[PDB]
């Protein structure tokens, strides 16, 4: 599923991530456009082998299964195919755990290049939330 930029909002709303660990909702729609252009199904390979996983492209070495990255943590506890669903509980869920970690969003590279220190709420401006 592709989403529009409100209709995610509302979603990631629903589930928890305003202000979650003090991220404003503009923060984790702006990270989920660079990411994957508000695409589920988004997968992208990396050079170590591992892949990451939809709409914020969760990466297969640390966080969910794939089968075919050696050494996988596995830490969400959930198959990687999960994370291209249209409905994103599963995403929303593996990403508490991550931005809980310690580095916060600076986990996501596209947060921290593209939307770390602009006007975040420009995200959501406009959608009825
Ligand atoms: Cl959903
Ligand atoms: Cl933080
Ligand atoms: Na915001």
């Amino acid at each position: 599923k592709v989403f529009g930029r409100c209709e995610l909002a509302a979603a990631m709303k629903r589930h928890g991530l305003d202000n979650y660990r003090g991220y404003s909702l503009g923060n984790w729609v702006c990270a989920a456009k660079f990411e994957s252009n508000f695409n589920t199904q988004a997968t992208n390979r990396n050079t170590d082998g591992s892949t990451d996983y939809g709409i914020l492209q969760i990466n297969s070495r640390w966080w969910c299964n794939d089968g075919r990255t050696p050494g996988s943590r596995n830490l969400c506890n959930i198959p990687c195919s999960a994370l291209l669903s249209s409905d994103i509980t599963a995403s929303v869920n593996c990403a508490k755990k991550i931005v809980s970690d310690g580095n916060g969003m600076n986990a996501w590279v596209a947060w921290r290049n593209r939307c770390k220190g602009t006007d975040v709420q420009a995200w959501i401006r406009g959608c009825r939330l």
